[PDB]
Formats: structure tokens, C-alpha cells, sequence
């Protein structure tokens, strides 16, 4: 009862990048690039046994395979050991954030890494993490299910763990999905009283170079669609905000960016094209309204489903970020095959 699985997939993407600041030749277009990228080959091993009062040990590790020979490591994709209940399912370890696993119903694209960005919804996905920390996802009723997660101090601050000089950076994540007949409400958040973000407003780990502190950083996300009859639509809007935790005059100060997505995939036969249309908002950076983290995203694609398992991709993504004066267009397109185990 122990399950090998995994996605293996890639493509090749042709991605291309108008930014004046990067790119000098004629108009700041970078050259046209065509690689055979992996778009995030996983593998992975889970398990159940039945713990007979209705109970299952449950656990999964789950390692990212890229068929490019990238990876390496065990575990690195969500993994877990944890009780499932009818009191509901308690995991821990590298276990996705609610956030995360919120995403599935904003970003369906699939890429390499490069095309991130632009060949998916890379941007509004950046709240969206593996963190150690130990979940609690309620049983499902009535179309509500939620999920308590926890990332606790000492996990998020390994080495500050027995002296407490830094302040927490464990995080509080929670999620209330409301599926219903083919439509779907989440409202997927972390809290973190303490956290530091990097430049593109990922959140990172303490002590990791370049590193923003920020203190009641939350997120917000939403996600209301409908997912059936061969209709997908997501709507996503998601609110991030933090206060400024730098040692300095901007200390207390907002940092704030509203992200919002939207996607609408019809599928007609094996054949289902899809478009999402992604914005960021001007960011509210040190409580100042910041271009810079503006983003307007259109990705036009389809998937040719094979089979159930086997799928073949292709999308174009525009994305265009900042504003005019400093703006960074990525172009990329690909096709891709994907193949679940
Ligand atoms: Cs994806
Ligand atoms: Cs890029
Ligand atoms: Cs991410
Ligand atoms: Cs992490």
C-alpha cells in the first residue's frame, strides 16, 4: 500500500525579455531563447496503512526529478508523515503551504523554472511555499473543509532555536475551501507575526542574503471558480501586506500588493485551451506605491490531453512588470509533454 508516483514533464520553452536595463540591443529585446526545459518533474513515494479506528498513518515523500538532471535530494517536495481521521488529516514535515496548495486552483501552467514567470502565474504563486511545520486539514463538510498549519519558531530559525535573540518567524497558515457542485471558494492566508521577504516579495528564510525582516506579514488569498462541465474559471485575488521589520526609518511601515488572476480554461475534447489573464497591483512598498511590483500577465495556451495521465502543452505567455519607464516584457511560449504516474 506503498505508491510510487510522480509527474514527469518538460518542453521546450522560447522565452524572450524586453527590459531596456538587462538588454541593449535594438529595442531592449533580449535574443530569442529555445531551451528543452524540465517543468518541474517530480517523483515521489506515499503510503497509507490503515490504523484500524478509522485511522491511517499516512506519509509521502516526495522529491522534485527534474529529467534534466537537475535535482537532487529526497523530500524536497512535499513530504510528510501524519494521522488521518475522521478527526481529519494531521501531517508533518516539508509539507506545501495552505497557500500552496491553494495554488493549484490559480496557476495551471506548467514551465521550467525560467519561464515561471511568464508561462504561468509565477508572481501571484510567490506566497505559495513548502514550509517544515506540522498541518491540520479538517475533515470536509458541507463543502467546507479547512486547514490550520503551523511552522513552528525553531523550525523556520534552526540555529537560533535554543536562544531566542531573533524574533519568531514561525508562521500561522490556514485556508477555508468551500467546494460546491463544480464551484470552488478558498480563502487560503498565512500569517507570520515575524518574517523577511526577498526583493520579488518571496518570502525566505531568516538570515538568508539580501533579506527584507517584515513583521505581520500576512497573505490573502481567495480563489472562487467553477471547475466542471469542462468549464474552468478561477478568479484569485490575493492581498499580500507587511510591516516593514528593517532596523530603520521605514520600521512599521506598509508593504502591500494586491495580486489578482484570473483564468478561464473550456475543454473541447481531448484538446482544452486555456488563458489567464494575471495583475499585480502597484505594490505599496514602505507604504509607498511602488510600479515596480506591477505586473500585467496574459497567458493563452491549451493542453492536448492524450490520456488521463499523458498531456501535451502548449502556451504563450506576455507578461509585462513595472512600469513603462522600467519594465520588464517577457515573451515565451512552449510545448510541452507531461506524463503522471
Ligand atoms: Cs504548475
Ligand atoms: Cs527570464
Ligand atoms: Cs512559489
Ligand atoms: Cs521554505
Amino acid at each position: 500500500q506503498v505508491t510510487l508516483y510522480g509527474t514527469i514533464k518538460a518542453g521546450v520553452e522560447v522565452s524572450r525579455v524586453k527590459d531596456a536595463g538587462t538588454y541593449k540591443a535594438q529595442g531592449g529585446k533580449s535574443k530569442t531563447a529555445t531551451q528543452i526545459a524540465d517543468f518541474g518533474s517530480k517523483i515521489g513515494f506515499k503510503g497509507q496503512e490503515d490504523l484500524g479506528n478509522g485511522m491511517k498513518a499516512i506519509w509521502q515523500l516526495e522529491q522534485k526529478a527534474s529529467i534534466a538532471g537537475t535535482n537532487s535530494g529526497w523530500g524536497n517536495r512535499q513530504s510528510f508523515i501524519g494521522l488521518k481521521g475522521g478527526f481529519g488529516t494531521v501531517r508533518a514535515g516539508n509539507l506545501n503551504t495552505v497557500l500552496k496548495d491553494s495554488g493549484d486552483n490559480v496557476n495551471a501552467w506548467e514551465s521550467g523554472s525560467n519561464t515561471e514567470d511568464v508561462l504561468g502565474l509565477g508572481t501571484i504563486g510567490r506566497v505559495e511555499s513548502r514550509e517544515i511545520s506540522v498541518r491540520y486539514d479538517s475533515p470536509v463538510f458541507a463543502g467546507f473543509s479547512g486547514s490550520v498549519q503551523y511552522v513552528p519558531r525553531d523550525n523556520a530559525n534552526d540555529v537560533d532555536k535554543y536562544k531566542h535573540t531573533k524574533s519568531s518567524r514561525e508562521s500561522y497558515h490556514a485556508g477555508l475551501k468551500y467546494e460546491n457542485a463544480g464551484f470552488f471558494g478558498q480563502y487560503a492566508g498565512s500569517f507570520a507575526k515575524y518574517a523577511d521577504l526577498n526583493t520579488d516579495a518571496e518570502r525566505v528564510a531568516v538570515n538568508t542574503a539580501n533579506a527584507h525582516p517584515v513583521k505581520d506579514y500576512q497573505v490573502h488569498r481567495v480563489v472562487a471558480g467553477y471547475d466542471a462541465n469542462d468549464l474552468y474559471v478561477s478568479v484569485a485575488g490575493q492581498y499580500e501586506a507587511a510591516k516593514n521589520n528593517e532596523v530603520g526609518s521605514i520600521k512599521g511601515k506598509k508593504h502591500e500588493q494586491t495580486q489578482v488572476a484570473a483564468t478561464a480554461a473550456y475543454r473541447f475534447g481531448n484538446v482544452t485551451p486555456r488563458v489567464s489573464y494575471a495583475h499585480g497591483f502597484k505594490a505599496k512598498v514602505n507604504g509607498v506605491k511602488d510600479a515596480n511590483y506591477q505586473y500585467d500577465q496574459v497567458i493563452v495556451g491549451a493542453d492536448y490531453d492524450f490520456s488521463k495521465r499523458t498531456s501535451a502543452l502548449v502556451s504563450a505567455g506576455w507578461l509585462k512588470q513595472g512600469k513603462g519607464a522600467g519594465k520588464v516584457e517577457q515573451t515565451a511560449s512552449m510545448v510541452g509533454l507531461r506524463h503522471k504516474f
